DNA sequence: TAGTCACATCAGTGATCAGTGGTAACCACTGATCACT
């Protein structure tokens, strides 16, 4: 499940575990058998998995790559959800627009979720926009479980309408109302501001009955156009599936 | 540098009971002085 978020990890942590395990039994902290002890290489992965079934969000370059493009679509949700609109705007001239829109917006006492690059010009961004008469939070490098499930509790709360964060948002952080989500000069190039999370934090939107993304670029790459097209047309042909499905959801 | 990334094991740390440390008659005596005839 997640396998867009899920194999990567796995590359990525035992990346890091091996690297972690060289520093150690190199510099006698463990023994090779410890190395051994280790997340499953995918090569022997491969080798020792049968019939293996991938399920994600998100078509995986990877999964699609071994599949060879052929793949089953089923992210039309009966329930009625659809995918956010889009508005794409240049990085700057925006502040005023976020300003206006949210001061339109806050009626419904929904939040807002906005990214950046790094910490300065985002901390930055936090404090004045708290300056001139609005409550934020933010989120940092470091973030520990009790102060953002404190933060889940006040906003389930009502006690603000915007939050701020650069990589702490893509980890159980869901919420029933979450309408307009701002991405910022995300366009430029890094090993972890790719594709995925753009397309992730579009799913977000997505899960709310209304959502809505501004983006924000000085370029344009192929990636992002690729993803909001895809998007699109999976918006429209989920769209089409439901105004023939127009009975109201039931849960049981 | 990203959320978890495997797995218990030492240190001297309060409050308090628990269970090692600290506990005048009797009138029996005999002598002195003495009340008595």
């Amino acid at each position: 499940d997640e396998s867009h978020v899920t194999v990567p990890q796995i590359g990525g942590m035992y990346e890091g575990d091996i690297s972690r395990k060289r520093n150690l039994v190199e510099y006698g902290f463990r023994l090779p058998s410890a190395c051994d002890n280790r997340p499953l290489t995918w090569e022997e992965f491969a080798d020792r998995i049968g019939q293996t079934v991938y399920l994600s969000a998100t078509p995986g370059p990877y999964e699609l790559s071994q599949t060879g493009g052929e793949f089953v679509e089923q992210v039309i949700r009966p329930t009625g959800l659809v995918d956010p609109k889009v508005v794409v705007k240049p990085t700057k001239g925006q502040i005023d627009d976020l300003i206006g829109e949210i001061r339109t917006r806050a009626d419904a006492d929904q939040r807002v979720l906005v990214t950046t690059l790094t910490k300065k010009m985002a901390e930055d961004l936090t404090d004045y926009l708290l300056e001139m008469g609005i409550r934020v939070r933010y989120l940092h490098s470091e973030v520990d479980t009790l102060r953002r499930v404190e933060l889940l509790r006040q906003l389930r709360l009502g006690d603000y309408d915007v939050l701020v964060g650069i990589n702490l948002l893509r980890e159980g952080l869901d919420l029933p109302e979450v309408s307009l989500v701002a991405i910022l000069d995300a366009d430029k190039e890094g090993f972890l501001r790719s594709s995925r999370s753009l397309i992730q934090t579009i799913g977000r939107a997505a899960r709310n009955v209304s959502g809505e993304v501004h983006m924000y670029a000085d370029k344009i790459t192929d990636s992002m156009r690729e993803a909001i097209d895809e998007t699109e047309r999976r918006r429209a042909k989920q769209i089409a599936y439901n105004e023939a499905n127009g009975i109201d959801p039931q849960p049981l």
